[PDB]
C-alpha cells in the first residue's frame, strides 16, 4: 500500500529563456575563480601571510615544547626487564643523590630519589613482585609504586607540587632569527636520530631486499634503540596509570641507569625524566635544569602530563615509523625501479620517528593540508592562495612547526617554479607525482584519530552549522520564506541577479536539468522502473543490517531537554518493544511522517567503526533519507555506464568514456565559416577540471530536489511513489539540531562571552535546540546529489551548444563519490588570430553580444558558464580544492582517491597495531593479521605486509606474554613445539602473509589437526595423540556456534575464553530477555544464524541476543576511556581467562590443557569430529575464495536457513529473504552434491552440517584485490600476481 501524498505541477520552463539569460550573462567580463600559478605568486602569498600573521597575534620569543619525553642513546639499548630495573634504579639513584638541585622539579627529583633509596628490603622484594605475589607494605600499598608523604617533601618540592595541582601567543615565522634557529634544533635533534649507534619462497626475496636494505640499515640507527627505549618508558607510564596505581610515586630507571623516570601522584598521568646529556630527543631551552657534576650534565625536564590517547602514540612509535619508512621503500621502489640509499632511509626513518613521538593537531592539520597545496601548485590554474592562507589559521608555537612550514614553504615554491618532483623527506628527486603524493599521505597517517574531536574542533562544527543557518534566516527575512523555500522564477533572477547565491536556486534551472536528464533516461525506461521496484519498499524495515547496525543515532528528548545519543540497534529494539509489527519502509515513515526531524553531534566517546561523519540524527530522519536514497540510488544505476562510476565493471567507464572522446575529438581540427566557402581553421584543445561538487555543503537546500523528482522519469505508471519520495523530502526540510552537553558546559564555564558565541548562544531559544532550514547535516544524499549535478552539467552543456552552434566545442564530465571531472574542448586560432578577432568583432556587431566572452580564453568563459549554471542550482563549486590543468596527473588520482577501495594501505597497516578488540590472544592475532592481510589486498608489498605481520605478532605477543622466555610461552608448560601448539594456547599460526592471504587465518590449526590426524591414525604417535588432546581440551573449554553478526574471529576447533569489560551500566534493553533463555532460543532456532528474522518477536529476540554478544558489547563500547586503559593493561599476570567456572592465569589454561592432553584417549567419535573439522595502471579486481557453483542461484545463508528450517515462522523468513524462493530445493540438492565432491561429507547426516558451514558462508564472501595489470578474476590470477610481486625491484615471472 501506498498513500496519496501531494506532488507537484509542471511550471512553464524554456530552454530559451535560459540561453537569453546566458547570452546576456555572458556580454559582460566576468572573474575567473582561479589564479595562474607561478612560483613569484606563491612565494608572495607565503610572505604576505606570514607579514599578516605576525602583526594580528602576539609574538613569543620563547618556543613551546614538542618532545613529550626527551632522553639519549649513546650505546645499544638492552630491553627492560624486572631485575635489570632494579639495578638501575639503584646505581641511579646514586648518581642523583650526588647532584645538587636548584630548581623545584629537580627537588622533587632529589627526594624521590632519597625515598627510594631509603625503602626497606620487604619493600623491594613487593615493589618489583607481581600483583598474585604482592603483600601490601606500610611503605609500597601497590606493586611497582611507594609512598611518598609530604613530611619527606622539602619546602621546593611542596611548592612545585602545588603549583601543579592548583592549575594564545605565536612565534615570529616571518624572521629569519626564529626561522634559523628551529631549523637549526631540529636538524641537529634528526642528525642525532639517523647517527649508529655504538624456508618460504618469499622469506628468500625477504632477507634478500627489505632485510638487507631496509631492517640492516635502520637497526644501527639511534632512532631505533630510543624507540625501544620510549616503548619501555610508555609501558611503566601505562603500568602506572592504573586506578589504584596513580595515587602513588614511582621511580624506574633504564638504560644502565642513564635514564630515570620519576611518575607522580595522577585523566592525565605526570612524570618526569632525567637523563645524562648526549644525543637524541634533547632540547635544552625546553629542559628544567640541567645539573653538573663534573664531566657529565644531567637534564631534568619539566613536569609533563599525558594522557591515554597520546600515551598509546607514543607506545607503538617505533612500529608505526618502521611501517612509515617501509611503505616510503616500497613507493621509492616503485617509482625509481631500485633501492634508496642508506642515508636516505636513514633520514626518512629519523624524520617518521619525530613525527610519530610528536603528536600535534596543528602537524596533523599542516599535513593534512599539504595534501590539497601540492595539486595546486602543479597545475596550471587553482585556488593555492587560499590554502596557503589556511596554514595560518594556528599559532606556530613550537621549533617543530616552524621547521616543517619552512620545508613546505622551500617545496611549494620549487614545484610551483617547475611548471622531477622534489621529494618532501629526503634529497631524492622523484619521477611520478603519485610518489610524491604518497609520501605526504604517509605523513599525514602517522598522526591518530584519538587526537581528533577535542574540544575546539566540535565547537568549530557547531558554529559553522548555527552560522550557515543564520544566513538562511536572513535570507528567509530578506525574500521571504516561499522564495527560499519553492525557489525563485527565471523573471526574478533577470531582476534582481543577487538571487544566484548559494542556498537559493531556479524552479526553472532545476526542471530544465531535469528535462535533460530525461532526455537520456527516458531510452530505458522500462530497465529504471526495474531498478526501483527491485528495491523492496514492502521489506521489513528492521530485518536489514543497515537498519540494526551499530552506527550511532539520536535518541529521545529527555527529560532535561536534550537530545540522547544511541545506537541504531537500540533504537531498532525500542520501536519493536512498543509496535506489534515489523513495519516496512513505507508504513514506518507513515507512522513517523509527523515526528520532527532531530540531529546532534555524535558524542567521541560513544563512536564505533560504522559511523561516518559527525552528525546522528533520530529514527524518522533515517527512514526518510532512506526512502529518497532507495529511490535516487535505483534511478542513478542506469547511467553508470555514462556518467556516475558505482564500481565493479562499471566503476571505469565513465572516465574511460569521457577521456577517450575527448581524445577522439582533439584529434582533429575545426573550420569556422566566415563568408562564402572561405573558412577559417582552429586548433582543438582540451582542459580538465577537477572539483568536489557533489560534496555535501551545510549551506545547501535540501528544498531543490523536491522539484527535481517531481520532474525526473522513473519509468513507472504512477506517480504515487515518486509523491512519496517528495514528501520524503518535504518532511527533512526543517530539524531541530541540539547542542551536546559538554558544549553547553564549556560554554557556561567561561566568564566572557565573546560577541560570536553570544549570537550562537542566541540561535539556542531554550539552551537545547534550534531549528535548521535546508541543510540536511550530512545525512545520506549522496546518489541524490550526484544525479542532480549530473542534470545540472548536462543543462549546462545543452546550454553552450545553443549559444555557438557553429562552434564545434566539446564538454564532457564524470562523476565518482565527491569528485567530478570536467573536460573543456576549445578552439584557438592557427597561426596569428586576426581572422578569429575579426569574426568575433563582426559576430559581435551583427548583435551577437555574448561573443564577447570567446574572444579569448574559451575554456574560461566556458567554466564560468557552468559554475554560474551550478550555482543555479544552489552547487557551489570549491575556489580552495578545485584544480584546473592542460593535462591529466592530478585528476586521474584525486579522482578515485575517495572511495572504499582507493583507500591507501598506510592507514590500515598503521591501524593493525592498536584498535585491538581485546577479546582474547587468538582474536586479537586474527584481528592484526586480517587487518594486514587487508592491506595486502589494498596494495601492500608482500614484504611490507610480512613486516607489519612481525610487528604486529610481536606486540599481540608481547601484550600477552606468549613470547619466548615470557611467562605465558606455551613450550614451558605443554609437550609440544611453540610451531605445534594451537593459536587459542599461545601458539603463533603460519605467520607467512602468502598464506594467511590465499588460505585464510584459522586455518593454520586445521592444518595442525590434519597433521595430528595422520600421523596418530598411522603410526599411533604419543605426541599427535597429546596434540589431539590439546584440540579437544580446547573444544571442551568453548564450542561456540558461528552467529554471523558476530563481529569477532570464529575457532572451528575450539577456544580459551577470556574476561572482556564490564561497562559501568549495561546497554538498554539488554535485560530483556535472560541468558538462558537466549541459549534455548539460539539452540532451537539455527536458521536465524545466518539470516535475520522478519517476524517482531523473533527479530526482538535476535536483537536482544545480539547486544548480549561479547563481540557487540566490545564494539559499542571501543572508544570509552575505561575499555580503552583496559586494553592497554598488560594480561601477562592478570587472571583473565576462563577454567572451571572460574577466573585464573593463562598458564594455569596451559597447566590444564598439558594434564588434560596427558590423560586423554582417541574415542570413535571424536576421531569422526575431528575429521569433519579438517576438510602501470591499478585495478580493482575481485575475487571469490571458491566461487559459487552456476547452479546455486540463491544465497549461502539462504540456502542453509532453508536447510535448517523448521518452524513456519523461520520457512516464512527463509522464503522473504531468498531472492528466488522457488528453486531453494534444487540449490539444497546442489549444495549436497558439492559438498560430497570436494570435502567428502554428507550434510544430511547430523551435525555434520552445522559443523561445515561456517565454511560455506566465508566461501560465499568476496575480496576486492587492488592489482596492477592485467590480473583476472580468478582467485588463481590473483595468487599468481602476489607470488609474481615477491619482489620488489625484479621480475620473477
Amino acid at each position: 500500500y501506498i498513500p496519496d501524498y501531494k506532488g507537484m505541477e509542471p511550471i512553464g520552463a524554456n530552454i530559451e529563456d535560459l540561453v537569453d539569460y546566458s547570452k546576456d550573462w555572458l556580454s559582460r567580463a566576468r572573474n575567473f575563480s582561479f589564479f595562474e600559478v607561478k612560483g613569484t605568486a606563491v612565494f608572495e602569498c607565503f610572505n604576505s601571510n606570514e607579514a599578516n600573521h605576525c602583526q594580528r597575534y602576539p609574538m613569543s620569543r620563547k618556543p613551546r615544547n614538542f618532545l613529550l619525553i626527551q632522553c639519549s642513546l649513546i650505546t645499544s639499548y638492552k630491553p627492560a626487564t624486572t631485575l635489570s630495573d632494579q639495578i638501575d634504579s639503584r646505581r641511579a639513584c646514586s648518581y642523583i643523590l650526588n647532584l645538587i638541585p636548584d630548581t623545584p622539579a629537580s627537588y622533587l627529583i632529589h627526594d624521590m630519589a632519597y625515598r627510594y633509596i631509603n625503602l626497606t628490603r620487604e619493600d623491594m622484594i613487593n615493589y618489583y613482585a607481581p600483583r598474585i605475589q604482592f603483600k601490601q607494605t606500610q611503605n609500597v600499598r601497590e606493586p611497582g609504586t611507594f609512598k611518598l608523604t609530604s613530611s619527606m617533601l622539602r619546602a621546593e618540592s611542596k611548592a612545585m607540587l602545588d603549583l601543579l595541582n592548583n592549575h594564545i601567543e605565536s612565534l615570529n615565522i616571518a624572521s629569519h632569527i626564529v626561522q634559523s634557529e628551529s631549523v637549526s634544533l631540529i636538524t641537529k635533534i634528526l642528525s642525532d636520530l639517523e647517527l649508529n649507534i655504538t624456508d618460504t619462497v618469499l622469506d628468500k626475496f625477504f632477507q634478500n631486499e627489505t632485510q638487507k636494505y631496509l631492517i640492516d640499515v635502520l637497526k644501527k640507527t639511534t632512532a631505533w634503540h630510543i624507540g625501544h627505549l620510549i616503548r619501555d618508558i610508555t609501558e611503566s607510564l601505562i603500568a602506572h596509570s592504573g586506578l589504584k596505581r596513580s595515587k602513588y610515586w614511582s621511580l624506574h630507571s633504564y638504560n644502565n641507569g642513564n635514564v630515570i623516570l620519576f611518575i607522580l601522584p595522577s585523566s592525565f598521568i605526570r612524570f618526569i625524566t632525567v637523563f645524562r646529556i648526549g644525543p637524541g630527543l634533547v632540547d635544552k631551552d625546553n629542559l628544567d635544569t640541567i645539573l653538573i657534576d663534573g664531566d657529565s650534565q644531567w637534564g631534568v625536564s619539566k613536569v609533563m602530563s599525558i594522557d591515554l590517547n597520546r600515551l598509546l602514540a607514543l607506545n607503538i612509535a617505533f612500529e608505526k615509523a618502521l611501517i612509515a619508512t617501509a611503505t616510503w621503500f616500497q613507493y621509492y621502489t616503485e617509482d625509481q625501479g631500485q633501492f634508496p640509499l642508506q642515508y636516505a632511509i636513514r633520514s626518512v626513518f629519523a624524520n617518521h620517528f619525530l613525527l610519530a613521538i610528536c603528536q600535534k593537531m596543528k602537524l596533523c592539520a599542516i599535513f593534512d593540508n599539504l595534501r590539497y597545496l601540492i595539486p595546486a601548485v602543479t597545475s596550471l590554474y587553482s585556488g593555492f592562495p587560499s590554502l596557503i592562507e589556511k596554514l595560518f589559521e594556528r599559532p606556530f608555537k613550537s621549533s617543530l612547526e616552524v621547521y616543517i612550514y619552512y620545508n613546505i614553504k622551500s617545496l611549494l615554491v620549487a614545484l610551483a617554479q617547475n611548471n622531477v618532483y622534489p621529494s618532501f623527506m629526503s634529497r631524492i628527486v622523484y619521477k611520478h607525482y603519485r610518489s610524491l603524493i604518497s609520501e605526504v599521505t604517509t605523513c599525514f597517517f602517522l598522526f591518530e584519530k584519538g587526537l581528533h574531536g577535542n574540544m575546539n574542533e566540535e565547537a568549530k562544527i557547531h558554529l559553522e552549522t548555527v552560522e550557515w543557518a543564520l544566513k538562511f534566516r536572513e535570507k528567509e527575512e530578506k525574500y521571504g520564506e516561499s522564495l527560499v523555500e519553492n525557489g525563485y522564477m527565471m523573471w526574478e533572477l533577470r531582476a534582481n541577479a543577487e538571487l544566484a547565491e548559494q542556498q537559493l536556486y531556479c524552479q526553472d534551472a532545476i526542471e530544465l536539468a531535469a528535462i535533460e536528464l530525461n532526455k537520456v533516461l527516458a531510452t530505458k525506461s522500462s530497465v529504471v522502473a526495474n531498478s526501483i521496484l527491485s528495491k523492496n519498499w514492502e521489506e521489513p524495515y528492521f530485518s536489514q543490517t543497515r537498519n540494526i547496525s551499530l552506527k550511532g543515532m539520536s535518541g529521545q528528548v529527555q527529560e532535561d531537554g536534550h537530545l540522547s545519543s544511541s545506537v541504531t540497534i537500540i533504537e531498532a529494539i525500542r520501536y519493536l518493544s512498543n509496535s506489534r509489527h515489523n513495519p516496512s519502509l513505507l508504513k514506518l515513515y507513515e507512522e513517523t511522517r509527523e515526528q520532527k526531524a532531530m540531529a546532534r553531534i555524535v558524542r567521541k566517546y560513544q563512536r564505533t567503526e560504522a559511523d561516518r561523519g559527525f552528525f546522528i540524527t533520530t529514527l524518522p530522519t533515517r527512514c526518510r533519507l532512506e526512502i529518497i536514497e532507495d529511490y535516487y540510488d535505483a534511478i542513478a544505476k542506469n547511467i553508470s555506464e555514462e556518467y556516475i562510476s558505482y564500481g565493479g565493471e562499471k566503476k571505469i567507464l565513465a572516465i574511460q568514456g569521457a577521456l577517450e572522446k575527448a581524445l577522439r575529438w582533439a584529434s582533429g581540427e575545426s573550420f569556422i565559416e566566415l563568408s562564402n566557402h572561405k573558412f577559417i581553421r582552429m586548433k582543438r584543445k582540451l582542459m580538465y577540471v577537477s572539483a568536489d561538487a557533489t560534496k555535501w555543503s551545510p549551506g545547501d537546500n535540501s528544498a531543490k530536489f523536491r522539484r527535481f523528482t517531481s520532474m525526473l522519469h522513473n519509468g513507472l505508471p504512477n506517480n504515487k511513489l515518486k509523491n512519496c519520495v517528495i514528501d520524503a523530502l518535504k518532511q527533512v526540510y526543517k530539524t531541530d539540531f541540539f547542542m551536546s552537553r559538554k558544549l553547553r558546559n564549556y560554554i557556561d564555564s567561561m566568564e566572557s562571552l565573546d560577541p560570536h558565541i553570544k549570537q550562537f548562544l542566541d540561535f539556542f531559544p531554550d539552551g537545547h535546540h534550534g531549528e535548521v532550514k535546508g541543510n540536511w547535516l550530512q545525512g545520506n544524499l549522496n546518489k541524490c546529489s550526484s544525479l542532480f549535478g549530473v542534470a545540472m552539467s548536462l543543462l549546462f552543456k545543452q546550454v553552450w551548444t545553443n549559444l555557438f552552434p557553429e562552434l564545434d566545442c566539446f564538454f564532457e564530465f564524470a562523476h565518482h563519490s565527491d569528485d567530478a571531472l570536467f573536460i573543456y574542448g576549445y578552439l584557438e586560432p592557427v597561426d596569428d588570430g586576426t581572422d578569429w578577432f575579426l569574426f568575433v568583432s563582426q559576430q559581435i556587431q551583427a548583435g551577437h553580444l555574448h561573443w564577447f566572452s570567446v574572444n579569448t580564453e574559451m575554456w574560461k568563459s566556458m567554466f564560468n558558464l557552468h559554475e554560474h549554471i551550478l550555482l543555479l542550482g544552489s552547487i557551489k563549486i570549491s575556489p580552495k580544492k578545485t584544480t584546473v590543468s592542460p593535462t591529466n596527473a592530478e585528476f586521474l588520482s584525486t579522482f578515485f582517491e575517495g572511495c572504499a577501495v582507493s583507500i591507501p594501505f598506510v592507514k590500515i597497516l598503521l591501524g593493525s597495531l592498536s584498535d585491538l578488540p581485546g577479546l582474547g590472544y587468538f582474536d586479537d592475532l586474527a584481528a592484526a593479521q586480517s587487518r594486514c592481510v587487508k592491506a595486502l589486498d589494498l596494495g601492500a608489498s608482500p614484504q611490507v605486509a610480512q613486516l607489519a605481520v612481525a610487528l604486529c605478532t610481536s606486540k599481540v605477543e608481547r601484550l600477552y606474554g606468549t613470547a619466548p622466555g615470557m611467562v605465558n610461552h606455551p613450550a614451558a608448560y605443554l609437550q609440544v613445539k611453540h610451531t605445534d601448539t594451537p593459536i587459542p594456547l599461545g601458539g603463533n599460526g603460519a605467520m607467512s602473509i602468502m598464506e594467511l592471504a590465499t588460505a585464510g587465518i584459522g586455518m593454520s590449526d586445521k592444518n595442525l589437526l590434519k597433521r595430528a590426524l595422520l600421523g596418530y591414525s598411522h603410526k599411533r604417535q604419543k605426541s599427535m595423540l597429546y596434540i589431539l588432546g590439546l584440540f579437544k581440551f580446547l573444544m571442551k573449554l568453548s564450542d561456540e556456534t558461528f552467529q554471523h553478526e558476530r563481529l569477532g574471529q570464529f575457532s572451528f576447533i575450539g577456544k580459551v575464553q577470556w574476561k572482556i569489560f564490564t561497562p559501568k551500566s549495561e546497554f538498554e534493553f539488554a535485560d530483556m530477555y535472560t541468558s538462558k533463555f537466549l541459549e534455548l532460543w539460539s539452540s532451537q532456532h539455527v536458521t536465524y544464524d545466518y539470516i535475520i528474522p522478519k517476524g517482531r518477536d523473533n527479530l526482538l529476540i535476535y536483537l536482544v541476543r545480539k547486544l548480549n554478544d561479547p563481540s557487540i558489547v566490545t564494539a559499542m563500547t571501543m572508544q570509552s576511556p575505561l575499555q580503552l586503559r583496559f586494553r592497554m593493561q598488560a594480561k601477562q599476570h592478570m587472571k583473565v581467562c576462563r577454567l572451571d567456572g572460574e577466573w585464573v592465569t593463562f598458564r594455569e589454561v596451559l597447566a590444564a590443557a598439558n594434564s588434560f592432553a596427558e590423560n586423554y584417549s582417541a574415542t570413535s567419535q571424536d576421531m569422526d569430529l575431528f575429521q569433519t573439522l579438517t576438510s602501470r595502471a591499478k585495478v580493482a579486481r575481485t575475487f571469490t575464495v571458491r566461487e559459487k557453483d552456476q547452479i546455486i542461484q540463491n544465497s549461502i545463508p539462504a540456502v542453509i536457513g532453508y536447510k535448517f528450517a523448521v518452524t513456519v515462522e523461520e520457512m516464512s523468513d527463509v522464503l522473504d529473504t531468498a531472492k528466488f524462493p522457488d528453486s531453494l530445493s534444487v540449490d539444497l540438492k546442489t549444495m549436497k552434491d558439492g559438498v560430497y565432491r570436494e570435502l567428502g561429507l554428507d550434510i544430511s547426516l547430523p551435525d555434520v552440517m552445522k559443523r561445515i558451514a561456517p565454511m560455506l558462508y566465508k566461501s560465499s564472501k568476496s575480496r576486492v584485490v587492488i592489482v596492477q595489470g592485467n590480473v583476472e578474476g580468478t582467485a588463481e590470477a590473483i595468487c599468481r600476481y602476489w607470488l609474481k610481486s615477491m619482489s620488489l625491484v625484479k621480475t620473477i615471472r
